């Protein structure tokens, strides 16, 4: 198989009136199907339930933007038969003959994607570019593992010649797994987690996160149309302490792939520790968790340039990601300067419906809002509020973006995933003090350094100790293939997205002699 | 670091009369320091305590081959601070350092390869040529790992360029490490799990098996020698499920290395898998467990070349490997003239101490006599003994070679694993069913097939399920380079020992974005 | 799959008496198995005719070294069924597994070599390094072939890329055809174009040269052990005339490999050309025929060296080669000191039966003998006998190395092929003659030149127009690998053996281009 070298899918930035005219009539599309009802997908069909999963707009929530069948124990059931019954034909599969079906994928999502990011704006509360970076995303993942596959071919491993003898090493696949999936990149997350292992030969049963059911079921629209063999890929929307908790514990499931929370995260990598009874191997789990990420700022740098960064790091997606900066470390001659000019920004920061494509549009449900909420009012005790903190007007769940200061680096507002539109403030003495307080948290997932100082800059490649590190700009908004994905200590298991080791994951080794 | 090309250690033969003249003087010398004591190792210097490990000959148990300190958990907690504390500046070495320090520790230990093969003939009972193998290997890991660790060095790792920006992913060390290790290759894969994680910058902790802790003191005599810093590599023999367990169960081990039995490697598997109090990441845990492997052969293949490598297969170090054939399954036609050639060359094996060379030496303790004479018994209810089945006269643990006929597939003696110098012989049908009775165990470690038919050899390719599979030779000894090794199943985690594969496990990830 | 490195077969000299005692006992066995037969072997299984084709010894003519079957019309359409039934799933094998079972069969060629060569010298007249040599190169021949198909696997085009499309090009091979070989090396040559074609996934008929029947069945006794599945390979030894030119003619024969006469070559090559009723392809034809090929001296030369290497070249195998020199070339300066030096050389030559090891055994046949003496008698009225031209005594067929000088360079015994123990010298000016003459024939196949002039080697290097040219070295024996094989002009069509482009003339091109 022969195709373009892989380039990232652009970034809409609706600067066009052609791009706005697009989204407006995505938009238009979307919500003339709200009413839609989404099965269940397994062994190649639409399948439902009488139980169902409600999708609500959380920037209007008495507004349903669909729903979904509900799997419980006896789908699951199904689902392990049909993946493993479809894993014994797929595995077989030449590469190219895979790599080229999930190529196809690609194509039908890049041509479906004004409908998903709009999906996106109105299930999820992202806002136009958010929405865009999502869905472009999701295509990266694709095009990258199809082509990351390739280099994993029979027989790809280099070994040693013995005479008289063929020593011929290569990868296989795995079996059939379960992929656990967040709300917040719903397209993307949960398109690269499914498409990887199934590249290489393994199949997939496919859990959406509760608050993001409908466009996981969009994605599913075009596997099928693609043509994924019976099988191959089955999504079942569902609680995740019921069926999710049903497929990591059960014997038959081969790997767990896992993108959440840290609380879920620690309980699933333990599950799958243990041999549950008539288990016949020693279970992959692949969990990837939360960030309590930090931007440091010293005294040397752009401040106009750190505070703009600092302002798209906290706020984009409402602080709503894995990435967010959601410390910012400032020695004592940036504290002031770094400080006022973050104000100035995020003051002027709007709030309001996803669809108008505000800075913010809603936190995602009525629970995100609870918890959000409940640790703007534990930071009043641990540190200075100086803007927002509030919910603003409206049904849907809008909160102001928000800043404390004079945070004590040992704060549970300092140490604890919020997951929101909210910003400790810390003031250190100098770089090193900084770089202290950055890595003094259980977390290693993102990180930034805004400094004109080489040497500061040097220090923190080598002692900044987080798995995605950026100098001089934003820390969310990694690109498939540019920056392998993931982090240290608790921020899960270093499985590096859009890189070529992703891939390895999910394959074993089989080494044949033949003594001639 | 440009060194020659790699080629695998020779395994001596002791043909020539030179050999034979340094082996004898060998181990003279080792049977002439029995008693010596061999203390801890912590922090680069030899630590003695109050408790002692005893070790003894297999071959006539009332000798003392020595003994050695003894770790609890205060000596644990002692090599723990030296191991990380040795971390924080080891991570830092240039790879081409850490490398060549390798290198030194290879060709020392080449250097004194008739003492320690001396020195596992008496303490584990291998008779020459087995002994000679496993040095072999030892020197083939640190060789190896020495080249391999050169190819993650800084920056290794391929990422697409983004306008305006640098994008450098690179590989680290993950931290101190505890490596527990068995007594069959107390040499070899001792000093595998032991020099691959240190040689890309972890520092480790390492548990030699109770039966094997002199061997493991003279490897570290090497290591020391060879100068690697105080603390990056710590030498704690004593109780598995003492301070072995204290060890992997520690909120500050970073990872586990383990080989040995399954039922161990699934308390260690489950046990990394939970959080400890305090603890700040997701345990890494290597298990590599035992097998149930087999040798297939079919009515198309060289009976006399089959029953020659099932017999070494079967027989080699006493039955007591992971890769040895305790399945013998023969297709009709094969049947009795394989089974005829088999007992015939069975028959003729000497048994005896070690020391005077013979097919098979004892079984390695009282306790794993105690084990093989009770499956023995047990066999005798579940097939047709036609060999051996008796301990034999003496004060060593001596046990003749075993064979059971018109063995049911699903007897205990055709699924558990023995260990010993005993050998289970299926009948089936034809390749087919032969196949089938080949994959039906929990274990997917080894595997072989004689067969002159293209269609069966490469149809077992295909889906013999064992991670490491041989047609017609031996399954046994696997090369370092040519042969990675490492199972399916219950078989292990397919950690791929002398693969280039092996040193990822042992590293992290970060990618670091600078914008211009 | 990862096999050694290619090296040459070594061809044994037998200067240790170990190699003596080997050879002594082949030679004594297949004395002892004279007057053996051999069936056909088709669509899997040996098939015998009620006719034969009879085998003799040319060293003792009285003595039938063996017979053969013998195939006519009904054999060769049984051996096309089968070839081209075998052909829709041998075609489908993996790269690999095509390769592995050559590396089979040149493993089991290996282990019968002694035997091999002991049936070329009673059979061909080879003496004990002759027959080494063609040994060794089929040997060559399957293990070069065997890793150089390699290189051809799925899919093996570079393309350019195109806009979302996948473009992939990919060979395969062509279908059944027939191979048409000669008897001075119906080991290597015999071996080298059947395995060729074979091991890129065509299927083949072999028709060996009728001197040559019994080596050939033996080659196929080795093919049927391989394992090589039922049709892909078919042994029809019959009548050139007849049951090869049938298959040359035959709608349904898809490829014709030949290597013989230029006579015959012109006809084979001419009948490919047309489409025969009902053909639905055009025929590909590979003719690699004789040569008329020289060795120049020009006065600058070590002329010790250069006599020797011009007698080896000459008389080795009795001038029975394409590669012979049939032409010395002397310039004024070099013509007296190289023909005393290559007189007193030739004149010590001994000649007898080739069990003897002799340095010339007999001309392989009556008919070969009659046109030797012919050619003998045409040259007596052409240029000065100077040496030998008789027939020796004996019931063999021995003639006498023989010279003749002053040769004009257009007279028939300095332009046509006369496959004997025949040297042609003539006197040039100059090296500027000397390649004018060397140049001036049909043929372009092999050439030399003695020399220390840098200019005229450089010179010869770009204007002596052969395939294969030596300097300073004898001009036969070209080695599978190092130097690519076959000639210019009447010499043949330059399908290179021993070189990856052999490869390439059995395969033909697909482009598949998905639009997604
Ligand atoms: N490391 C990363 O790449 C990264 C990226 C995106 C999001 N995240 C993390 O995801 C979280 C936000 O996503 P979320 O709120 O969907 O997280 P979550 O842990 O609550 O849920 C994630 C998924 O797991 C399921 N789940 C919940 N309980 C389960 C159980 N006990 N067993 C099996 N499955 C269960 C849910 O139904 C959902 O599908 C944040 O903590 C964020 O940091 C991390
Ligand atoms: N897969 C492989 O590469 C491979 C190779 C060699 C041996 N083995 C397996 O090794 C087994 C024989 O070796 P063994 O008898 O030493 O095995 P074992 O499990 O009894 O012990 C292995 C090591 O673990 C330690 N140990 C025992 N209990 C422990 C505990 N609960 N926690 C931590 N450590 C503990 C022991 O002290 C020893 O050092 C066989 O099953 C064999 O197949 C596997
Ligand atoms: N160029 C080379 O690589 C090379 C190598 C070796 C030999 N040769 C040539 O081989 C010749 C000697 O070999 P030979 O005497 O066996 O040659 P030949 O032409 O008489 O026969 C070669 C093969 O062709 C068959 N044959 C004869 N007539 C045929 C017909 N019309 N149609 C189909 N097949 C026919 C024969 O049975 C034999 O199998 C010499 O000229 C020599 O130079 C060339
Ligand atoms: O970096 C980010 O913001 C997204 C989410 C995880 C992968 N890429
Ligand atoms: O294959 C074998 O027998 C040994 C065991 C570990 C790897 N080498
Ligand atoms: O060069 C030679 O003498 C032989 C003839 C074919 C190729 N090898
Ligand atoms: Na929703
Ligand atoms: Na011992
Ligand atoms: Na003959």
């Amino acid at each position: 198989m022969t195709v373009e070298p892989f380039r990232n899918e652009p970034i809409e930035t609706f600067q066009t009136e052609e791009a706005r005219r697009a989204m407006r009539e995505a938009l238009r599309r979307v919500r003339e199907e709200f009413g839609r009802h989404y099965p269940l997908y397994i062994g190649g069909e639409w399948v439902d339930t009488k139980e169902r999963m409600v999708s609500l707009n959380p920037s209007a929530p008495s507004e349903v933007v669909g729903t979904t069948a509900k799997a419980g124990k006896a789908e699951a059931e199904a689902a392990l038969e049909a993946a493993w019954k479809a894993f014994k034909t797929w595995k077989d599969w030449p590469q190219e003959d895979r790599s080229r079906l999930l190529l196809k994928a690609a194509a039908l999502m890049r041509r479906r994607k004004r409908e998903l990011e709009a999906t996106l704006v109105y299930e999820v509360g992202k806002n136009w570019v958010e929405a865009s970076a999502d869905v472009a995303e999701a295509i990266d993942f694709i095009e990258y593992y199809a082509r990351a596959a390739l280099r994993y071919r029979y027989p790809a491993v280099e070994v040693v010649p013995y005479p008289g003898e063929d020593n011929e090493s290569f990868y296989v696949p795995l079996g059939a797994g379960v992929v656990i999936a967040p709300w917040n990149f719903p397209v993307a997350i949960f398109t690269g987690m499914i498409v990887g292992p199934v590249a290489v030969g393994n199949t997939v049963i496919a859990k959406p996160a509760e608050d993001a059911v409908v466009v996981g079921a969009k994605v599913f629209e075009i596997f099928h149309e693609a043509g994924f063999p019976p099988g191959v890929v089955n999504f079942l929307p569902g609680v995740g302490e019921e069926v999710g908790a049903y497929l990591v514990e059960h014997p038959r499931i081969r790997f767990i792939n896992f993108t959440g929370s840290l609380e879920v995260g620690l309980k699933i990598y333990e599950a799958a520790g243990r041999l549950a009874p008539g288990q016949t191997w020693f279970k992959r789990a692949y969990v990837e968790t939360g960030g309590k990420d930090a931007i440091i700022v010293d005294e040397t740098a752009d401040f106009d340039l750190a505070a703009e960064g600092v302002v798209v790091s906290a706020y984009g997606f409402q602080g709503q990601k894995c990435s967010a900066a959601s410390r910012l470390i400032l020695t004592q001659g940036a504290y002031e300067p770094v400080l006022e000019r973050v104000l100035k920004r995020a003051e002027r920061l709007s709030v309001g419906p996803a669809e108008e494509n505000p800075d913010l549009g809603p936190v995602v449900s009525a629970e995100q809002e609870r918890k959000v909420l409940s640790y703007i009012e534990i930071g009043k005790n641990e540190g200075q509020l100086v803007l927002g903190g509030k919910r603003l007007e409206g049904e849907g769940y809008f909160i102001a973006p928000t800043v404390f200061t004079e945070v004590p680096p040992k704060a549970r507002i300092a140490q604890e995933e919020i997951f929101g539109p909210v910003l400790s403030v810390i003031r250190v003495k100098d770089f090193a003090e900084a770089l202290e307080v950055a890595n003094d948290t259980p977390y290693g997932l993102t990180g930034g350094v805004y400094s004109r100082k080489r040497e500061h800059l040097e220090w923190a490649r080598r002692e900044f100790h987080v798995g995605n590190l950026y100098f001089n700009r934003k820390i969310t908004g990694a690109l498939v293939g540019v920056q392998p994905f993931g982090g240290f200590k608790l921020s899960g298991t270093n499985a590096k997205t859009g890189a070529l080791d992703y891939l390895r994951l999910f394959l074993e080794m089989k080494a044949v002699a033949e003594r001639f």
